[PDB]
């Protein structure tokens, strides 16, 4: 018996978790015994993409880290078995939970952020999709990188991996090179990791959101041209507006995600000493 093995016939579904264009997950529990005593586990499947999601089981099964949810198996069509979080995504935790979480906690998330990611890119991969939608709450002292969907390798001595396919891409959070040539860095990430510091800061509420206040910016009727003028803002040096109650210190660090060249753009290494040296 492999222990990363489960069998289709045990697999019983409770509830749905969250689901995306092309997947969803749902809690169910493993229960070999037919008494409702086996363990919960997450389970990821595509809505009745395949060669996608088989690669993406293969980069989880070696990702080992504190801040990456744990990969448990599969269910072979293919569906990825992982840990359960009680407590979902960043998302939905953050508006329920204003009471419970301080700045100092949400610096900590986003210092545990940039530790899972900055393992990721020691792995030589990019994660393309880095948003608060993606990360998963262990506790109210612990965070986790919970998807890998977009998540490609990075060739040896090269510095992106070239994205052919553009339509699931979330522009909001998306680096100009990544609009305007579809490059992506491990800087591209950085970009991406300020954008999901400003939804922890402001508890990622819905009227705040980078899409509601981009669109503020740069005009909302520009249908087809939106991507464009979203390209102009961010090259007139134009950004997402400090978060209230955000102080000065940790919205510089934000702005430091944000330069415009993918060069002047620091490591999580750097970001990670950042945030230290605030809790400190
Ligand atoms: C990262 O969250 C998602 C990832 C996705 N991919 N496709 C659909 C999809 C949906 C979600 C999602 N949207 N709202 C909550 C969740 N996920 C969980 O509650 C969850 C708990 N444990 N767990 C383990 C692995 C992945 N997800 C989980």
């Amino acid at each position: 018996v492999d222990p990363t093995h489960f069998e289709k016939r045990f697999l019983k579904r409770i509830r749905d978790l969250g689901e995306g264009h092309f997947g969803k997950v749902e809690l169910c529990r493993y229960d070999p015994e037919g008494d409702n005593t086996g363990e919960q586990v997450a389970v990821k499947s595509l809505k009745p993409h395949i060669a996608d999601l088989k690669k993406e089981i293969e980069i989880l099964r070696n990702l080992y880290h504190e801040n990456i949810v744990k990969y448990k198996g599969i269910c072979t069509g293919i569906k990825l078995i992982m840990e359960f979080l009680p407590s979902g995504s960043l998302k939905e935790y953050l508006p329920k939970n204003k009471n419970k979480i301080n700045l100092k906690q949400q610096l900590k998330y986003a210092v545990q952020i940039c530790k899972g990611m900055d393992y990721l890119g020691s792995r030589q991969y990019v994660h393309r999709d880095l948003a608060a939608r993606n990360v998963l709450v262990e506790s109210e002292h612990q965070v986790k990188i919970g998807d890998f969907g977009l998540t490609k390798a990075i060739e040896t001595d090269k510095e992106y991996y070239t994205v052919k396919d553009d339509r699931d891409s979330p522009v909001f959070w998306y680096a100009p090179e990544c609009l305007m040539q579809s490059k992506f860095y491990i800087a591209s990430d950085v970009w991406s990791f300020g954008v999901t510091l400003h939804e922890l800061l402001t508890y990622c509420d819905s009227d705040s959101s980078p899409m509601a206040l981009f669109l503020k910016m740069i005009g909302p009727t520009h249908g087809q041209m939106t991507v464009t003028r979203l390209v102009n803002t961010l090259k007139e040096g134009k950004r997402l507006p400090c978060p209230p109650n955000c102080p000065d210190e940790v919205y510089q660090l934000m702005r430091k995600c944000w330069e415009f060249q993918p060069s002047n753009r620091t490591s999580f290494q750097n970001l990670i000493e950042g945030f230290e040296a605030l809790l400190k």
